[PDB]
């Protein structure tokens, strides 16, 4: 457990913290605004999740401005979470 | 055949075998659920290709609790496998 | 121009062929379906390239075996691709 | 800050430059095209980083030909500074 396992392992981490925080936040963002799907806990839990894994089919997405901006950290912290795995095997094969 | 190229072909594999399992998953779990279009295995094995790959166009989604819930083992479980190719392939390059 | 430049330069290259064959490819598999939308080629180029950056908005998709089997072709053809050039640059920086 | 930081750093910065830019063009190329939703530009910012995400939800796409056209060099420069920055901490992580 170096620097190329702590990393991934935090990363790990605090991905799960992202995704219930941005779930939350997002429900808090999106209610108020007419039309907006996304206003409820288990599905935006559900919603964040397909959102870091840049799935994102389409059944549910933000649509106002602080809901869009929770969308986008989700987004940022999914990619990099998912990518300094990727980065962290990498450097596990290199030293052999 | 040492260790970065074992990893990715057991994930190419493995991918496979989730795909598999994955789209039976979800006609079970789908299924039950009034509205639910992930309902036919054919049709599943494309949903879960479309899913592992994070693509998502939206023309399939599962919408039960343990429906989405085997969504995100094949997400999860479809970036590891492209991702530990990509690991594989750079420690390739690296020891030239 | 070693080894990992020419691979990624020979997958960028056959990524593009494979987004041309694959958006003719497309509507020759997918015309016959009534219903399908993907039938029409200056639009099934722009549906292959969202697909092997595995954007997917959900405008196009393939409703078809053919047209769903020549898309994970596109996806596969497409993440490598861009997972390989990814892989290039890493060896690139390790080298210094 | 050598070459594997400074890389990634402009690619940051340069994604930005394309994605303020790339809204821009898009609501410039999709007006004068009956149908179009990509025709404001504060929800354009908005499609612009969902689609360099890879995301791609389905909520907002271009129907245009330059419109498009901008649209995949959003992708392109997206998945390439999310691309190089996997790199960038990958070399971190080699370097010990
Ligand atoms: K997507
Ligand atoms: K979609
Ligand atoms: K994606
Ligand atoms: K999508
Ligand atoms: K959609
Ligand atoms: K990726």
């Amino acid at each position: 457990s170096a620097l190329h396992w702590r990393a991934a392992g935090a990363a790990t981490v605090l991905l799960v913290i992202v995704l219930l925080a941005g779930s939350y936040l997002a429900v808090l963002a999106e209610r108020g605004a007419p039309g907006a799907q996304l206003i409820t806990y288990p599905r935006a839990l559900w919603w964040s999740v397909e959102t870091a894994t840049t799935v994102g089919y389409g059944d549910l997405y933000p649509v106002t401005l602080w809901g869009r901006l929770v969308a986008v950290v989700v987004m940022v912290a999914g990619i990099t979470s998912f990518g300094l795995v990727t980065a962290a095997l990498a450097t596990w094969f290199v030293g052999r």
